[PDB]
Order: C-alpha cells, then structure tokens, then sequence
C-alpha cells in the first residue's frame, strides 16, 4: 500500500474493521495492515472476509476475521469477547458497515436501515468500550454519509447516519474521560490519490483510498486531540 | 388562551397533534383550538386524550381524539384514514410524541427510543402526506430536542431526534413540490410568556407556551416560505 | 397590514428598524406599525426614510426616522442617544441594513461589505444594549442570508453574514443575563403569503411579508425563550 | 520531527505558512520541512521569521522567509510575486496568522480583528490563487478557532473566524474547478502527541503538534478529495 503514513505507524495494534470484507472497509484494512496493524475484519459474509484476509496475508500483513451479524446484541457481545481472548486489547475500531423516496419507505424498510446504519455500529462501539477501551483508551471512527442537508432519495439512510453522527459526538463527550476518542468520516460520491457526478466542485468522483487515509489519520497519534469530529470526504459537494 | 396570534387564524382547519394529551402537545392543541382549529389529538392513552379533549371542549374549542400506537404502521394507516373520513382534509400535523449513559443502553432500549422518537413520527408524516397532504399542500412540525452537540446522558434520544431533524430536511426537499412545508422545534429545558438550570443565558427554564407559540408560528401563513427549518427554544443554552 | 398577529401586539413599544426605508426593512416596519409599535426607521437616505414614514403615517401608524450611516461609530452613539431622548426606551431592534467571484474581490470591496453587513449591525446592537437594553431587557433580530455552505458568487457577503450569525450567538450568550434575546433571519431568494428560481423545493420565490412575519415572531412574547436562533426563510433551498 | 507521515512526503514542494515564526505556524513549518517541503515563512516580524528559519536550517530543512503585513493588499500582491520569482510554483498555503466582552469592543477594535483574522488570510489566498494556484491546483488550509456556538468573551475573533470558515467553503466551491482544495482547522485550547481546562472531555489541553498534524494531513495526497472541510482539534470540548 502506497500510504502517506510512515511505515510501522500501527505496529502491534489490534484494529477492528466492521464491513471489512469489501469496499472502503477492505481498503482501510489493507492500509492499516500495510502500516503494521493486526486488522480484525468483521462482517456478515465469511466468504469475503476470508478472501480479503487472504489478500492481506499474501501482501505480508497480519489479519483475523469473524463472521458476525453486528445488528444482534448477543452476537456482538461474544464477538468482542472472542477478539479480546485472541488479542488481549483492542486499540481502535472502524465502524464501516452499512434508495427510495420517503413516501415509499415502509416501517420495516426504515427500521432495517436504522439497525444496519446506526444500531449495529452503536453495539460494536458500546461493547468495545465496555469490554476493553474503557480501561485502556483508544479511538473509534464511524462511517457516515453526506446527509448534512438531509438525504433526498435516501431519507432512511440519512436519518440513520445523522443518528450515528450524533452518537459520535455523545460518545466523544461521555467516553473522553477514559482516553477514548470518537470521530466520523462522511464520504460523498466514492467509486486522484490511489494508495491502494459533475456537481462536485473538484469535478471528479472520490476513491476508496481517499476515504481510508482520513480514517487512518483519525486513528493515528496525529489525531490525539481530535474527538467528536467528522471529516467530510466529498470534493466540496456538500457546500 | 392568550395567544400572540389573531383570533380565527386557523378557522376551519384540521390539525393533528400527536402526543396531544399531555405536556407541550396539550398546550399546542389548546392554543390551536383557541385560534379556531379543529384539533385531532393522537396518543397511546385514551384517558388523557379524553381529558384534554374535555378541557378544549369546555374552553369552547373543537376537538377529536384517537387512541393509537403510532409506532405501528398498520395502526397509523388506519388512523389517518379514519381522520380523513371524519374531516376530509388534514391541513397540518404536529409530531409531538416522544436517561442513561451510553454504556448502559441495551439494543432493546436504544431501539425502543428510535421507534418512539423517530419511526413513529416518520410513519404519521408519511401517511398524512400519502393519503392527503401530497394532494393539498400543508405543513408538518416535528418535535426534536437540544441534541446539536450530541445528547450526553441521553444518547439514544439524541440519535433519534438527530434522525428526526434529518428527516425534516429530507421531507422538506422531497415534498416541497406538493406545497408541503416540513419544519421542527428543538426545545431546551422546559418546565416568562404564559399564554396558556442556571447554565441558561436567560437564567430561567422555558414554558410550554414558549414552545407552542413557535410550533403555531411554523403552521401559520407567516411561515409560508419557511421549510426545512428548526427553531431552537432553549434560552440560548445550546450556544 | 394583514398580519397573522393579534392587533395591538406591540402597543406602546419603540422598535428600531435599520434599513427601514426599503425592502424587507420597510415591510417589517409597516407590519410592526400596524401592530401598534412606534417604529424608528434608520438608514443612509433621508428621502426614502421620509417616504416610508409617510406611508406608515397615512396608514395610521406611529413612526420616526433618522438619517445615519451606521457604519460609523460616533454617528451610531449619537443616533441611539437621540432615539432614547425622544422615546425613553428601546424595546426591540431589527438590524436589517445590508456579486463577484472571490478572485475579483479587492481588499476595499471585501472590507466595505464587512462594514456594511457586519460592523454596522454590531455597532447599533452594541449601543442599543449599552445605552438602554442592558437595563431593561429586549430583543434583537439580525438580518443574515443563505450562506450556510458558503456563498459562491457572493463570498464577501457570505463571510460578513456568517460573522453576523456568530455575533448573534455570542450576544445571545453574553447579554442573556440582562433579559436580552438575540436572534437572526436568513432569507433565501426573496422578491404566497402577502400580508403587506426553480432549485427551490417549494418551486417559488419568497415574499417580503414572508420574511417580516418571522422577524415579528422573534420580537414577540411567543419567542420569549428563543435566543441565539436563526430562522431560515428559503423554501428549503438550503437543504 | 517525529511525524506520523512518511519521510519525503512533501519533497520539492513550496508551502507558504503565514504566521510561520511562532506557535502553531512554527510547529507546522518544522513538520513540513522535516517532510521535505521548502517552507516559506511569512509574518509581520522579520526577527522571529529569521529565528524560526534558523532552527529549520539547523535541523536540516529548506526554508525562506518574508517580512510582510498581510493585512495590506499591495504588500501581499508583491509578496506572492516575490515568492513565485524565487520558487516558480506554490503548492500549498497555510493561513495560520491571527479578549473582551462585546459591550466593550470598539469599532476600531472589531475592525482590527476582522482585518487580522479574516481579511489578511483572504488576501493571501486570493493572490496565491490568482498568481499561481488557479493554473496548477494545490491546497489551502485556513486557521480558525472554536467559534461554533459563537465565541463569548472573544466575539470579534469569533465573527472573524466564522467569516473565514465561510470563505473556506466558498473558495472550495469556486476554486475546485482549478484543482484547488480549501480546508480549515479549528483548534480548541492549545498549549499527549508531541512530534515536535477541565471542561474538555479528554481532560487535557492540546499540543501544537496535535494541530500541525491535522494541517499536514489536509495538505497531503491522503486529503485529495477533502475540500470545504474543517477539522476541529478541541478534545471534543465543542460538543
């Protein structure tokens, strides 16, 4: 990985990446493993966790994976316990896991998205805090989205990610005493930096690497006084 | 009611007030009925809907009430249908219906609050739009809360009301073509205007009347170009 | 004036309206005078202050006017003194007074707009507070603009009005102990409520009356616990 | 400098750092020079530009300095011209340059702070864009402050930095077509990462290094799709 960060920046650290088997989660896992982290991939599909862990191992990285539906509280409790039994500590967590007009969204559709894009990340963060981070300090990055003026055509995802942005701030306040930082990233339209439509002022679509580098920055010692903060990665499309 | 608004401002209009049997909902219902509206009180408890409808009738107002759990989609669909069969049109909707450290909030606790403080209001607004307002225009006001920097000690309510603030914006955008305005109010600490702790710059607690007047303003013709907007009623405590 | 507010709502009150001789200032002055206020029009041009005061007098209202460049501190100090000598108290203040790519804005152009759209309103508010409102309580409404995601094509006005929005919050905090509320209105594109382009979700341009009613609401007893708050009047165009 | 970024990340690049002779500007200049940048220090005092350039040269870095009052437009025009004659290109710009109750702030006091904390940075950015960056692309980082809910006790600085935050967004939109990113950092209370009061949830004061790393991140290829974005560095104190 052609990272902007110095080699070995995350040597020896255990970092959970939910949704780690695909997309931005997979890109971020790869960059963190290239920087020396032991990445713990979490996701619903064991098959793409396996394949992405396969890539990371071939590329010389250190990785483990767990198949888990993080939308279920008992599963998350056991997941975090199983990770701690294997690793001893969790240094960081990346909550990466997660279209219709409002008039067409059903109660079940709205609630499924809340569980996927808000409740799941809340449960992983709560258990990571309760079981480990409340004792050690650490940092958490939540995946959001460009919902700042609402999210037309995706109102249920906007409400969920707005909820997750609020949780980010609340947790930054409530958990700061334990040395725990909680931040977020809000990518815009993601497919010219590649370490791995025209209503964008920069006039291009972003890359997975362009989201991962912001996530990695927020986990790094350089972000040690950054908490409660969302980095938008949208080419200024939200402005 | 000693309202700041002119008599008869809402003559002949049907206005749904969820959570209408108590607190801010009851205060707002009273002011709207004093201004000539036919207020339709909706709530889980028939007993306090009955008693508040009793007060409004004695005070010379026009009112109906329906006991309904608005957290259930089929019930809401029938509720709105039953209101339209009785009234013909719904001119406005007030979504008024709705403590623990984050570490202690369970999945069921978090999800119950999302359903109460986000999903319920979404369902009433969606059905009011789908069954009537999409054809006539109208306005909707959602109850929020002071969650702007998160809501420590009430993280689940903050995430829910942040979600409801996002829905307010999304619905203002998606439904504006139908002549539908969607706005919100975010009260701070509510118990010197009474038409019916010291970290507040105004150095007092707010009143129910001080929230109702903002809700009524947003339903009025004076707010005809106000949409997607949240009025904070918190004595500047959020600043 | 066909106001949504009850007759006599501002009986006996002295209200300063800067920029009161034209546009939104003139509309707001007319509505406040129709509600019984003694409106004090302030502006650079005596001729349009005279003509608007003429209209208000013919329409049966109470009004005085002062020609003053509020961008000059000594003039403002004497202005407020002269108003207090005539009226005894100032109950409310409406700061209403106030295109180029950024690359073309000169230092003098940028600074002229800061003085017009930020410094002037700061000086009037400061003197109104220092000379009277700090002793009596009262409320202030500042005119802003739709600058929430910046103000492309009008970057100097956006920076000025963002500065004025910040002042609104700071003053709400610093002056709340004196019973002084400080709020703002941010109109969007202003030319269906008329008490006196298609990237708008409501699909129309706003009216002067649709801004004035929000200003009047913020001065009213109904807004007694509203401070530090900006009402956007933009048809949801900012969302 | 013990930077989190890989050696040579800014090899061969010319980066202007206003206010570069002291504080956060000096810390950021040192980190960028340690990463291979040619840092151009700009400030009012030649003596502390000289001394900080002395440190950077001793530490093995590449640096030039110009004494300039950036609050004056003609001086800035010549400054940028002189830098381009020496360097050929400007790859990045760090606008780092920049207490009283509102009631006590005079027109001259308010205006001096606007010129220092808003106009100066606008002029440097405008000329850097007009003379060079509009042709090459590049990125700009503006120093702000924690003014999100106003800035009590520092109302003039809050209005100025809110104005500068607005300019950041406007410039990100207007200049994005040229490949120019414009971002900001908003430090909170700055004096546990040191690469070079108790109302903070993290329960400590931040360091200069903890601001510089965020600035450096925003200039880096990792931030290539980040524009119009402010990183708060305040230990979650603003939440």
């Amino acid at each position: 990985y052609d990272s902007i960060f110095r080699p070995g920046l995350f040597d020896g650290q255990t970092i959970i990446v939910t949704g780690g088997g695909s997309g931005i989660g997979r890109c971020t896992a790869h960059e963190l493993a290239a920087l020396g982290a032991h990445v713990v991939l979490v996701g619903r599909k064991a098959e793409k966790l396996e394949k992405t862990a396969g890539e990371i191992v071939e590329d010389g990285g250190s990785v483990s994976w767990h198949a888990c539906d993080i939308r279920e509280e008992e599963a998350v409790k056991t997941l975090v316990a199983n990770i701690l039994a294997e690793r001893g500590t969790i240094h960081h967590l990346v909550n990466n896991a997660g279209p219709s007009p409002l008039a067409s969204i059903s109660q079940k559709g709205f609630e499924t998205v809340l569980r996927t894009n808000l409740v799941g990340g809340f449960l992983v963060a709560r258990e990571v805090f309760n079981q480990s981070m409340s004792k050690t300090g650490g940092s958490i990055v939540n995946m959001l989205a460009d919902m700042w003026g609402g999210m037309p055509g995706m109102g249920h995802s906007g409400a969920a990610r707005s909820g997750m942005e609020n949780f980010t701030r609340t947790a930054a306040v409530e958990w700061g005493h334990a040395g725990v930082r909680v931040n977020a990233v809000a990518p815009g339209w993601i497919a010219t930096y590649e370490g791995a439509r025209e209503h964008v002022p920069l006039k291009r679509i972003g890359s997975e690497s362009e989201v991962a580098a912001a996530i990695v920055f927020l986990l790094s010692p350089g972000a040690a006084f950054v908490s409660g903060n969302t980095i938008r990665i949208d080419g200024a499309a939200s402005q």
